[PDB]
């Protein structure tokens, strides 16, 4: 019933038209239309990897420390890092490492 693992294309593209229809808080109907993903999953990925939204363009020095941490503890491994930040998605943290911390 369920498929794990990841994401392909095409499974993206459909979120975001999803979410363009139904708006970023319906995730139990959008993911009706996704074989076998779950509202919690499509929730996840649109804010962890999806949203084009930029919302606050500066980082807070407790942002930085856990990506810090996060990076010695894992390496770059941004999809596992942004799971870590509240309003950040994976490339957010890719550009900001790369520009200001590494
Ligand atoms: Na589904
Ligand atoms: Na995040």
């Amino acid at each position: 019933e369920l498929i794990k693992g990841p994401w392909t294309k095409e499974e993206d593209q459909r979120v975001i038209k999803l979410v363009q229809k139904y708006g970023p808080k319906r995730w139990s109907v959008i993911a009706k239309h996704l074989k076998g993903r779950i509202g919690k999953q499509c929730r996840e990925r649109w804010h962890n990897h999806l949203n084009p939204e930029v919302k606050k363009t500066s980082w807070t020095e407790e942002e930085d420390r856990i990506i810090y941490q996060a990076h010695k503890r894992l390496g770059n491994r941004w999809a596992e890092i942004a799971k870590l930040l509240p309003g950040r998605t994976d490339n957010a943290i890719k550009n900001h490492w790369n520009s200001t911390m590494r």
